[PDB]
């Protein structure tokens, strides 16, 4: 019609019984030409999107909250951010959503504090939109499809995970919220000085990271690369347990935390093994330390943290290296241990004056 | 009573006047015992928990899920991992909230993509449990604060802001869903080999990092250190606004990749000349390459990123550096382009076959 200009051959034969199908499903001309590919403008209209889009400042009159908090959200959003409140381009159900910060700076909460869950929040849950996003298509998509085929099989699909999400991510929220957990905790200390975060913990840190990686990618490609550190990350998500913390991945590197070694030096150990086992992967080093750090969000920050990110820098493939923080971390271990410490001796590492006793630690 | 042991002084005193508070607000004297500190066992049965504790086979009894993929979710839940179905440990409304995934296979969806969305999710909403949990507490606690005290303020706070999550985070879910943005977009190529994912985009990568940082925590604070950092994070995360995405920090360094360069080329060369102004940190660095990269939930893979990371290792304070990759990647600048390109000299990274043409940028 007036829309599917530059394409050719199939290419533009499927565009064309598909973008009939959307404008049957209540889909403006207009609204196509303003997002390409537009296959999804259909599934679009299931999760909010009604066609109305609206100006910042009358998210306001409308909706009931401060102009300046509503543009500051807007932003922490992780997303589209306009300057100017008169402009008509958020649209519609964006607002409402942003709207919503209000009350609770109404019943007594630091506006700046409302911000950082606002933006924290929308960032873990884009994260999550796209697991969203990819796990309705495995079930969708086979090759040899058209356009028109994708944009039915979606529509339909959606529709009906839609009344299943909200109820859904409530409980898991609530879930994360109850269980909140150990080292959350404010003690007395903490809690006499009037802090409402926790400060310094005691707390063994360690990193295990592929080895090559960095000219492994400069052979195989992207994917493939990527889905062998994937692999990896989903490996040690699962030899972790309470008591230790898998944290975050770093691309290729896993980094894990927990108050007292054992756990998570063992964790560790099982999982560089493992890893000596599977052949996809060159092998794991680990490096390991021990000392005062903050949790912030996720993140760990503090020296403990530098320094075994320095020490797997120095690691052997194959080897679990670690500082003499954890050795004593240890100390004088109760009855048995079972592992092997074979001192490695003293490194002069980078960033650190004074230079560290390292030990190789062992299985069985 | 019964309970208040090894305590000492008025530390032992306010334990107690806050217990007796407990047992009226229906806590048990083991749930107390089952939990130290036990102050927020009154905010706990808020969020959830009634008491009830539950048995992991019969979680699926009774809400009528099947065990093997219960006990998946619960351990990519991100929690209390336990083996053994008979058990009664898992806590009653945690058992609902992960029966609430059968319904999502039963629906035609792959049982491993459903427990993929089932950890993300569950990640990244542990990391905004962290910023609620701490968003009360800068509202309630003061110092010189008696355990009662907080309880009883806290207690009163949540039970009012509670039935404002609900709502609010599905609102939060859709909007990012809904908004799920640009190169999530699978075209023609990777719709007709019937991939769900995207592949490989063409983008360019950089990285930003803070000079000396890990021998500042070998002399300042864990806390000053983590706040530090976390400035910095925030100090990024509102120069960056779409098209470019700031995709995560590394404690220290801040990651962030767009599709073309001069959006990212500009937001670095700005973020470094403003943190060269602010006299809390020390000097940033930034690295920047383009290229062929995959996006796995929240981080990139391919080999842009290996070398950007590389790239900035060897940056000098101050300097924006770059590669020859994103020399290009800009190619014939359509009429002006306002950065002053600044030949570095070839560097041999490592890691890297062939050496890089790096290439310093400034502003104006």
């Amino acid at each position: 019609d007036d829309l599917l200009g530059d394409l050719g051959g199939t290419a533009r034969a499927e565009r064309a019984k598909l973008v009939e199908w959307l404008l049957e499903q209540g889909i403006t001309p207009d609204e196509i030409r303003a997002t390409n590919p537009p296959l999804l403008l259909a599934t679009r209209h299931l999760v909010g999107d009604d066609g109305t889009y609206v100006s910042a400042r009358e998210i306001s009159e409308n909706y009931g909250v401060d102009l300046e908090l509503l543009q500051r959200v807007q932003r922490a959003v992780g997303l589209a951010r306009v300057d100017d409140p008169d402009a008509v381009v958020h649209m519609r159900a964006d607002g409402e959503a942003a709207a919503r910060a209000q009350r609770f700076v109404e019943l007594g909460l630091n506006p700046d504090q409302v911000v950082l869950v606002v933006r924290v929040l929308a960032e873990g849950l884009s994260h999550a939109a796209e697991a969203m996003r990819y796990t309705a298509l495995e079930a969708i998509m086979r090759p040899g499809a058209t356009e028109l085929d994708i944009a039915k099989g979606s529509q339909a699909l959606v529709s009906q995970i839609v009344p299943l999400l909200g109820p859904m991510i409530q409980d898991m929220l609530f879930m994360q919220l109850r269980h909140m957990m150990e080292t959350e905790a404010v003690n007395a200390g903490e809690r006499a000085a009037g802090k409402p975060l926790p400060g310094a913990r005691q707390v063994t840190v360690a990193f295990a990271d592929l080895v090559g990686f960095t000219q492994l990618g400069e052979v195989v490609s992207a994917e493939e690369l990527g889905h062998l550190a994937g692999r990896l990350a989903g490996l040690a998500r699962d030899l972790t347990a309470p008591p230790v913390w898998f944290i975050k991945t770093i691309g290729d590197a896993v980094m894990l935390v927990c108050p007292d070694p054992a756990p998570l030096l063992d964790t560790v150990l099982k999982l560089v093994e493992v890893v000596d086992t599977d052949n996809n992967f060159p092998r794991l080093r680990a490096g390991v330390a021990s000392g005062m750090a903050v949790s912030r969000a996720g993140d760990w920050f503090g020296s403990p943290v530098n320094v075994a990110s320095r020490v797997t820098g120095v690691a052997r493939p194959g080897a679990v290296l670690v500082a003499d923080s954890v050795r004593e971390a240890l100390g004088d271990a109760p009855e048995a241990d079972g592992f092997q410490w074979s001192f490695a001796g003293p490194r002069r590492l980078r960033g650190i004056r004074g230079d560290v006793r390292l030990f190789r630690v062992r299985r069985g």
